[PDB]
């Protein structure tokens, strides 16, 4: 019934947080320098704690239950094995927070006594007791942000929840392999974090086109993690057992169900009790699973009561888009009101209210949308964009403080077909890599199920294999498109794409001198900022397959 449960012990910050840079080397030009980049901290952790705390109301219905046997049905068609304690060791990524008993993912990572034996007597603990909640940590995320006066104020923290290092082991053993099959199983062409751009591109696009007259909507939660109730939670559990799993996972899912997922004691950086959760944790290997399958379950039921005709939808976690046909515009609003308020019965609020959109491009899906431009032979060619904003923000972040993981060479990959990626990203990186000299540096980014570290000096290769020889000869992009990145510099209070356009000629020319891989970067990357484009022919691109 509530989210949580508070004691009045403050959320902690473990290290000095950083909100404002001395200086944005981004949204600097001579005469024009401005600096409304932010990042979250601590400070705003109160406020995030009373956004997210309130009385979930759930009554199901017929459509509810109809649903879920669907689903409980395709999942028994699924079936997992329990990872090797070496498998699940090796998963754990090279820094997460290391453990409270004596190591951290070093240790773990090349199996340290210590750590197996902890582990080991972790695992034993799961297959023994079923009831005692295992504590987690609560704490505060430091991302940043733009400033945008009009929409609000600064963005409060978003709070962060996770078990000790030696449980997060433990999950994947038992969950890791169930995370992998599950959602395709039962969701299957919705199932959003499937895709490529260029996939999700095709299927937004065959959505579109195969209704006689389209609508769609992007459903938005407000907290979502703050609306599952342990009901739900329970319920994704019978979904898992629905699975061929060996009795061994059977118990240990059952344990980490009742002691962890379904709620429990959250803690802060200093120890003292901070209050306790009866919702998501966002950091426990199943969120991701949890809420899709939680969250396409619901949505489809919803749609049904709605009486939404012939929907297909895609999911992404909290974020949900519905394609379906339109039954014309007065009738559209009905129906998603009627949608709206079977979400919210089923305890699934929507923070911003939905609205029918009738245009394609308007609609984002997993943060994105597609768009449209020209090729060099003048056809039209689709490709994924976003609102550049974020993005470019914490490209500006990142270029004073230097992180682990790269949230640029990311966006740089992912939209390379983009105008904003093309004319500001590569333009200002390029620059500051040649700055600082390390061209061929390997850099480590994200695309999540993993972290994958490439050299700059690759990138023309990657993104052809990726995107195509097209993604270097987009032109005449949306007047949509246009504006948007347009607005996204501005509020960043960074120079007009012109600008980066005079700027783009001197970068090309400086990577065209350094001849070699530089140099092809130089002629691929920047062919768009010289009025006599070269030939751009295939490169050694048939050599590479990506996972993510």
């Amino acid at each position: 019934s509530m989210s949580y449960s508070w004691t009045g012990a403050l959320i902690t910050p473990c290290s000095p947080e950083e909100e404002k840079l001395p200086i944005n080397p981004l949204s600097n030009s001579l005469l024009r320098y401005h600096n409304k980049v932010y990042c979250t901290t601590s400070k705003s952790a109160s406020l995030r704690a009373k956004k997210v705390t309130f009385d979930r109301m759930q009554v199901l219905d017929a459509y509810y239950d109809s649903v879920l046997k669907d689903i409980k049905l395709a999942a028994s068609k699924v079936s997992a094995r329990l990872l090797t304690l070496e498998e699940a060791c090796q998963l754990t990524p090279p820094h997460s927070a290391r453990s409270k008993y004596g190591f951290g993912a070093k240790e773990v990572r090349s199996l340290s006594g210590r750590a197996v034996n902890h582990i080991k007597s972790v695992w034993k603990d799961l297959l023994e007791d079923s009831q005692t909640p295992i504590p987690t940590t609560i704490m505060a995320k430091n991302e940043v942000f733009c400033v945008d006066p009009t929409k609000g104020g600064k963005k409060a923290a978003r709070l962060i929840v996770y078990p000790d290092l030696g449980v997060r082991v433990c999950e994947k053993m038992a969950l890791y392999d169930v995370t992998q099959k599950l959602p395709q199983a039962v969701m299957g062409a919705s199932y959003g974090f499937q895709y490529s751009p260029a996939q999700r591109v095709e299927f937004l696009l065959k959505a579109w086109a195969e209704k006689k007259d389209p609508m769609g909507f992007s459903y938005d939660t407000r907290c979502f993690d703050s609306t599952v109730t342990e009901r739900d939670i329970r319920t994704e559990e019978s979904i898992y057992q629905a699975c061929s799993l060996p009795e061994e996972a059977r118990t240990a899912i059952h344990s980490l169900t009742e002691r962890l997922y379904v709620g429990g004691p959250m803690f802060n950086s200093k120890g003292q009790s901070c209050g306790y959760r009866r919702c998501r944790a966002s950091g426990v290997l199943t969120t991701s699973m949890g809420n899709t399958i939680t969250c396409y379950v619901k949505a489809l039921a919803a749609c049904k009561a709605a009486g939404i005709v012939a929907p297909t939808m895609l999911v992404c976690g909290d974020d949900l888009v519905v394609i379906s046909e339109s039954q014309g515009t007065e009738e559209d609003e009905r129906n998603l009101r009627a949608f709206t308020e079977a979400m919210t019965r089923y305890s699934a609020p929507p923070g911003d209210p939905p609205r029918p959109e009738y245009d394609l491009e308007l609609i984002t899906s997993c943060s994105s949308n597609v768009s449209v431009a020209l090729g060099p032979q003048g056809r039209r060619r689709y490709y994924l964009t976003r609102d550049p904003t974020t993005p470019i923000a914490r490209a500006a972040w990142e270029t004073v403080r230097h992180s682990p993981v790269n949230s640029w060479l990311g966006n740089i990959i992912q939209y390379a077909p983009t105008i904003w990626v093309r004319m500001v990203l590569m333009t200002h990186f390029f620059s500051i890599l040649m700055a600082q000299d390390t061209l061929d540096q390997n850099l480590n980014f994200e695309m999540y199920g993993s972290v994958y570290s490439v050299s700059p000096l690759d990138l023309p290769a990657i993104i052809e294999r990726l995107h195509g020889l097209d993604a270097f000869s987009l032109h005449t992009y949306t007047p949509h498109e246009l504006t948007r990145v347009a607005s996204a510099l501005r509020k960043l209070g960074a120079p007009p794409l012109r600008a980066w356009k005079s700027r783009a000629r001197a970068v090309r020319a400086s990577l065209i001198s350094r001849g070699g891989r530089a140099a092809v970067c130089g002629r691929y990357l920047f062919n768009w900022a010289v009025k006599t484009k070269l030939k751009l022919t295939p490169l050694p691109e048939a050599r590479l397959l990506d996972l993510s």
